[PDB]
């Protein structure tokens, strides 16, 4: 049996698939910990970027749930993606950790990049700016990709990085009750905000499991932009970017929640 998670739900992307809106021919990459083979996904490629960790399977867990959100397969298993076919990569930039480097991190863009990418999903950041990374943000947006990064964890009412650079697409976290999730970050270059509490979504070990973030937020948005360029394949990642927060539903101040919480079945209506 498959079931729907609740901010599958709530961010309306069931009713996008009745349309025959999956994400079909979008290319997706998921900079994490990597993607683990799992009957739920289809992987489709790759890199990694992590020394000593060449393959692309998934040691820590966050890069498949991540993954799943985006992308899990619907069929008559486990959970549902918002994007369930979008065309899936693993692009490891963090290891079994749950860290990287800057520019583990920069070379996973300049792939997404150099590899067709239309949507790039970082659920990862620091407080701090870097050169290296705004850089290789920079870069594949001017290859059409659209980065979507996690907003962070602190609480505080600024955002970290990449998120906060203009080019990267920021996602906050809420709640069952749309209201802002205690540890979301929010503020200036805030854009969007989707669910990221009580997530569950694809494990290693061929299981399912729940996480809270702002790393559960940012893939539903991830997904919602697979169904945007479904769509209307000729739109660039702006064009994609603005329509997702012209149809967000507004849930309080442009401050806490940016456009409010993404809606695929307005963006995609
Ligand atoms: S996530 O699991 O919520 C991990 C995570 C995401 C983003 C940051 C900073 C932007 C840090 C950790
Ligand atoms: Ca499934
Ligand atoms: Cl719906």
């Amino acid at each position: 049996a498959q079931s729907v998670p609740w901010g599958i739900s709530r961010v309306q992307a069931p009713a996008a698939h009745n349309r025959g809106l999956t994400g079909s021919g979008v290319k997706v990459a998921v900079l994490d910990t990597g993607i683990s083979t799992h009957p739920d996904l289809n992987i489709r490629g790759g890199a990694s970027f992590v020394p000593g960790e060449p393959s692309t399977q998934d040691g820590n867990g966050h890069g498949t749930h991540v993954a799943g959100t985006i992308a899990a397969l619907n069929n008559s298993i486990g959970v549902l993606g918002v994007a369930p076919s979008a065309e899936l990569y693993a692009v490891k930039v963090l290891g079994a950790s749950g860290s990287g480097s800057v520019s583990s991190i920069a070379q996973g863009l300049e792939w997404a990049g150099n590899n067709g990418m239309h949507v790039a999903n970082l659920s990862l950041g620091s407080p701090s700016p870097s050169a290296t990374l705004e850089q290789a943000v920079n870069s594949a947006t001017s290859r059409g990709v659209l980065v979507v990064a996690a907003s962070g964890n602190s609480g505080a009412g600024s955002i970290s990085y990449p998120a906060r650079y203009a080019n990267a697409m920021a996602v906050g976290a809420t709640d069952q009750n749309n209201n802002r999730a205690s540890f979301s970050q929010y503020g200036a270059g805030l854009d969007i905000v989707a669910p990221g509490v009580n997530v569950q979504s694809t494990y290693p070990g061929s299981t399912y499991a729940s996480l809270n973030g702002t790393s559960m937020a940012t893939p539903h948005v991830a997904g919602a932009a697979a169904l945007v360029k479904q769509k209307n394949p000729s739109w660039s990642n702006v064009q994609i970017r603005n329509h997702l927060k012209n149809t967000a539903t507004s849930l309080g101040s442009t401050n806490l929640y940016g456009s409010g919480l993404v809606n695929a079945e307005a963006a995609t209506r």
